[PDB]
């Protein structure tokens, strides 16, 4: 029969024995809180910094032993967002973040509802940018774990301490399709127990696994550089006579690679450590400059057959060199294919484990 | 006869029966609101943190039992911006937004308007940053479709309607002039219904359509594609002799096609699936890689026919192994601009049905 | 002889006649304003958020009919900048701005002066956003038109209007250099009513021109590209037999316009339509094209004529087909620079006419 | 005895003869303000927006008439950095600056020491952006004067006068190591009055001297341009009958060069107008395409030499035209390098002395 | 028996013995603090604005004879992070930081602690960001120095001191990963009177070292360009009568330096002075120069041979210009591999030490 804004500031009154800097239960059992997040967008994966950017919907619930009412027909109130200094409210901050704002569109995005035993429902929406540590070793394959947790600021586990809830305490919406990496649907929740000189301290850890696709990455800078380095076995089955076209392909195939592995530096991610894209830079730039080689070596001969044939011994080692030369460029033509093959294979194998491994250690 | 600041303040006054957190008509039917949303501007539209930047000017209706004057000659009354807080607004706000402002010119950009029987006009000018996720499938010839919803914090769908305007809810200013893409008119508007743990909540939803013009992308990154395919299929028309000039245009058009691929990659979008754009580039390159292994595959023969020339059937492999190349050079001369014509069909059709496609189901 | 913080604070007082949130002679004719615009700094004109950023010092200057002293010596008051709520200001906002701010030096930025009949100077130093829509048809020629234009917010045309000065209304401070355009001294300033369904609005406008200059443009992009296309002339000098060499010429050619286009379009703006930079390096690209496919055409001939002399009419077509591939390169000898200078003049004449009609639509 | 807290309080108590907003000796001659300037920390210097940013240490040193115990034993009184509004603060703006403000680190960075005579000292840190236009008509050898200066803001010169110190008035900490340039110790104190319809205001103006080093833009985009001119002027030393060599090495420098210049305009600055850079890249442009005309010159009259020989009348134009192809080579292997060398004096003498005049003029 | 919050409002309550803004033992000895950082994440090292940015646990320690209980059983007493204004703080700022903030999520993160003797225990979670300048004179083997350092802001030295912890005064948590350097664990504790004309003001530092991984410095820009400079080196093997071989090798090798040198300046970060990356691009494009002129200090010899035997003593010149020009070919066979090893001896060895002695210095 009244309206609650005249009630609810009677509660925590003045003259009331309630004050909004105490404990709940005070000199008692520790009171426990049950959270929940709802991921609404998800984004802004930047390397160089280290860190990502979310919209969460943080939720809370505790039980307060005072503030019931037991005589009101009406079970639910509300708090108005502007006096929330009015309540008592859990400290809780980020560990890992590094900025972190509220939202301030028409009305301040701040919820509290009161049940009747005295159970109190806190459910905010904040924007807030994670930090997170990466591994490029393995840059094109990789898969990355994004954790987070949430700490007390000051109160001990045995006077404050955190718990996930039990069904559905991490909800992520529908469509979010990022640019990079694919989310999956793993999101185990831990605890840590952060144990400092005051005491141990209470936390619980969200964990995201994120892999990256590959799709992009195996079109380009990967089927060109393969494309040119057969391109540079065609230089095996071209007469040793023919030396400028020999030549002019050896060379333009060399300039092929750099062009193709410097024209896409920009594209990268920076790191000072080695990765997996330059390590096959690194193999078939390596190719194409033993094509050359093995011509090299092979018209070394062929020119030293012609000073030969300007100077049966004078013209045994004619056919001498000749079987040399041709025996040179056979066992070529058949091993630059093969050890590539066996290469191929010792790379994509040693790769698939690895990155199979980063998934299991979680 | 009175100024209207000396009777504004007696209606939310303190001896008033005004609450300023209370619902109009309490314990009743729910009050229902008309929207309105003038864009002034629209743009930086990016990809990476896949938002977009809005200036709109949100306009809302409401009726209101109380604050009525009925013997003012005065029709309507305006509130000051600054005491906003007397006053009674519906908890918005933007389901998808990552971050939202005020405007801080010299007033402000506030507005509230009482009429007589208590109807409530409240219209401000805000500049937000909308989520949405973008789809890059097939990348020149995209549509979009972005999206804004707007829904109640903490009141239900029995206790607070959101209603669009029935003529011209949704207004554009003209003369926009978007830098990559090209809004449509046809601002569909729907509802949703947040259905939860607590009860159903109240959206509405305007929708946007962005086409993507591919001028640019016409002239650029497929005309040059397609010049150097034909300029390499320049080699099927010089004779099989002239091997440097066949290796030295082969080798140059197939670096041509790469400087020209990784050359754009720092103009284009930066994802990790495929698009349409390295398709063709990937095609491009095949059909270069092409034209040198038939060069290849016909040069083996005329070296080896010159090789059974330095050893009738020591000339019969001659004519057969001659009418044999020429004949690999026949019918690579008129297969090679087929297939790719046949491709290139098989191409523009499943990209146009695609996409008009993706325009059907908005 | 009294200290004027002591009777200041009297005029605009609790009793006193004075209202802050009223109109200067309520229902009456309206109060007009003479506006004043100083700029300091201009620049950051950016295309992809399409919009540029200002630093200006608005004076406002409006007649009151109370606050007037007539007994006193000193003829002008100084208002503090804290308690600026006190006195009435005209709203007034920017209807094409993006964001907007104050300063926030030592002292707070502003300046109110009471004359003896009443009149009120009020000068701030803003600094501040304004979108403007950029057309770029006609890209490295262009001129742009960028406008602002300030409103009333709540005030109709009968209740509040803004009015230009008569002499130096708007000013620019020397020495802006800035780094793209060229700031030319128009300043033209218009009116604009902004109809609405509740009534006229004032408003006022100024608008800038800004032109483009070419110097870097015309030494890079242009000067390379017309050299290259000398340079693949030098091919229709060259005798046939030297087969190689004119390949080998053309090819490069072709290789050196797409790494001269493709290398260049980092420093170009990025957008989705044709500008006027990529049809002269579509149609320097064709030519580069053509001149391959002349000498393709050339080849064919002097091939088969050579197939015929392995085969009078035996060398009657021998002497034909040699004077009809020098007839053909003859004709493309001259046809060649002919056909290109016919289409520069078009070029540049179809150019010059739009940039100069450009300018007097204003 | 007593607290300086309880006694700073009754020097601008209420009951006391003090105001804030008055000037001090007022209705008199002018109090005139000594500053000082202490860098910390400088840099950003962007040439987009035009500006650079820094980190000063304002400190202001002037009397007041009140204000004054000589009856305690502490000559220095501090006034806490919270109620610094108690206090009167002359009116100091930055003329030139885009955005400025204070820091906000566990201290309010503020200052203020009121010695026993009326002396008062006030000492913040603030860090703010201010604009300077650049002028880049010769950019990797230019000077850059980047100014400062301070104004009063409403305050006549018959009102308030600013007064740089007698000793050391500007000071910059020790090392600093600019990216890109050089500052010198010049730091020449110049003064301003600002003349208006109002009447003169005062002004102070701080001026630095910053020198660009040309030590990466010397090993980088002038030695390479410098060489493969050289290996251009290799195709004089080569005979005339190898075609395909002196024709692949003239395309492949042009190549060379074209590559070395667009390879490097993402590092430079972005401008419309001409630079030194671009100067210098098109007459080494315009030599490598001098040095295939040459040859193009040449190989014509070679040519039509063989198409006589194919024709002593016959055969003393022969010896005519290799007399003639002959002595172009001459001509052209003896003129090549000089005009070269009279352009590089030419260059380098008419930048020189126009970097020395920037120099003067301060 | 009492609650707390009833207390700590006595003991600086208005009737007490407390003034906030006075120090500790006023009128004697100094006061000093101990403090303690953690930092918990560290990274984004720009080196264009030259800074770094940090997130600390700064916590002060220190005395007040004041504020004692001795009579109550909590001997730990927490103060509400709201009303941080009434208890004393010792002013503290950073020296060389460029932007500090606190943290704002949902509690405020403040923590103070009073214990029963009077010590006073101030925890806060800042972020801020520190300038450092970088020197890159051997940019890919640089160490760096990175400090930090804190003064007053007004107490001198016989007024307040600094002192670092005994036991764990700078602590890292673990798990860093930082994108370019690596940190290692020295963290030298230093001090610094700053003298200035008012007196010694206090000072501590800490001290970070970091080095710069080269391992995708090595894998990229280092072994292609060794491998091309290699690569240029098959031009000595090569007979002299194939003059467009050896001449499309040499042109295209330095084609391939130069494309391999401007394709990775984007990489690289953006200075005015010489690095050791560009002296090493520099010789290695001087190399493939000499190995051009070489060959045509070859060719001009074997072609006025050529123009000789065109004309004994007629041929003895024939074969002295071919021992001639074998000797040359001969002695550039075996210098050239040569004096490139000394070079590169010349060059690890001179960046060896230089890099070992900026780790000494500290
Ligand atoms: C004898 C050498 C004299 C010294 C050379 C020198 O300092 O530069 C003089 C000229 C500069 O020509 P300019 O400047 O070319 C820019 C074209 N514009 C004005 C329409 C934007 O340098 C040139 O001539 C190069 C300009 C190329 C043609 C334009
Ligand atoms: C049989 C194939 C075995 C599989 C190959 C493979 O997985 O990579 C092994 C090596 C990696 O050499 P690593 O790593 O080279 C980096 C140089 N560092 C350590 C000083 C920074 O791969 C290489 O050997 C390439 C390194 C080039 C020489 C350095
Ligand atoms: C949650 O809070 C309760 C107190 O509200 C903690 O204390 C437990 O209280 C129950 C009920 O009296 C006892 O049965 C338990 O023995 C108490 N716990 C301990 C450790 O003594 C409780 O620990 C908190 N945590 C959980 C997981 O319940
Ligand atoms: C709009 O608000 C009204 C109440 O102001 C809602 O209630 C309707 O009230 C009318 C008038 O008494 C009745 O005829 C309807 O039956 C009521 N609606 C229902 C669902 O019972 C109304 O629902 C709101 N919405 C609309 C679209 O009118
Ligand atoms: C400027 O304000 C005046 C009122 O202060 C407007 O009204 C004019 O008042 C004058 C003096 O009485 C009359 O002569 C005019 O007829 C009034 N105007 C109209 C439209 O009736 C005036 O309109 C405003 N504008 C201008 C340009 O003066
Ligand atoms: C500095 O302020 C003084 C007043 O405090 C200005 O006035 C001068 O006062 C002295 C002492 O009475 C006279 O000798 C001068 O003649 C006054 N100046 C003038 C212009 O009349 C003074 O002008 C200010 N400036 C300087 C540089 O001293
Ligand atoms: C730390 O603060 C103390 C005062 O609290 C400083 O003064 C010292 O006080 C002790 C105890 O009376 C004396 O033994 C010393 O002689 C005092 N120091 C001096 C310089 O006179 C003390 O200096 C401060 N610093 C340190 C390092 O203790």
């Amino acid at each position: 029969p009244m309206p609650p804004s005249e009630f609810l500031d009677k509660l925590m009154g003045k003259v009331s024995g309630y004050d909004a800097r105490i404990r709940p239960n005070f000199k008692g059992p520790p009171v426990n809180v049950t959270c929940n997040i709802f991921i609404n967008s998800f984004g802004s994966i930047a390397e160089t910094t280290m860190d990502y950017r979310v919209n969460i919907f943080l939720r809370q619930q505790w039980n307060d032993p005072r503030l019931a009412y037991s005589e009101y027909p009406d079970d639910s109130l509300d708090l108005d967002p502007s006096m929330l200094d009015s309540i008592w409210k859990p400290d809780l901050f980020f560990a890992n973040e590094k900025g972190a704002n509220f939202h301030e569109v028409t009305t301040d995005n701040k919820l509290l509802r009161i049940s009747k035993n005295g159970n109190v429902l806190y459910s905010i929406r904040i924007t807030l940018v994670l930090a997170c540590p990466m591994d490029l070793k393995n840059f094109p394959m990789d898969v990355q774990t994004c954790i987070m947790q949430l700490e007390s600021f000051g109160y001990t586990m045995n006077d404050l301490i955190f718990e996930w809830d039990e069904k559905g305490a991490v909800q992520v919406a529908d469509g979010l399709t990022l640019p990079q990496f694919i989310l999956k649907e793993e999101k185990d929740l831990r605890y840590c127990t952060k144990h400092y000189n005051t005491g141990k301290f209470t936390c619980i850890e969200a964990r995201f696994h994120l892999e990256r696709q590959m799709g992009y990455y195996l079109i380009q800078m990967y089927i060109p550089s393969l494309l040119i380095v057969i391109l540079s076995w065609v230089s095996f089955w071209i007469n040793m006579d023919a030396a400028p076209a020999r030549v002019g392909l050896g060379i333009t195939t060399v300039l092929t690679m750099t062009t193709q592995s410097s024209g896409s530096r920009a594209s990268l991610p920076k790191v000072s450590y080695v990765k997996a894209i330059d390590i096959w830079m690194a193999v078939c730039l390596l190719f194409v400059f033993s094509a050359l080689l093995e011509y090299a070596a092979v018209n070394f001969i062929a020119r030293q057959h012609k000073e030969l044939l300007r100077f049966k011994t004078v013209e045994e080692m004619r056919k001498l060199f000749i079987s040399r030369a041709k025996r040179i460029d056979t066992v070529s033509r058949v091993a630059f294919p093969l050890v590539f093959l066996i290469f191929n294979i010792f790379y994509w194998i040693t790769y698939k484990i690895i990155r199979s491994e980063d998934i299991h250690k979680q």
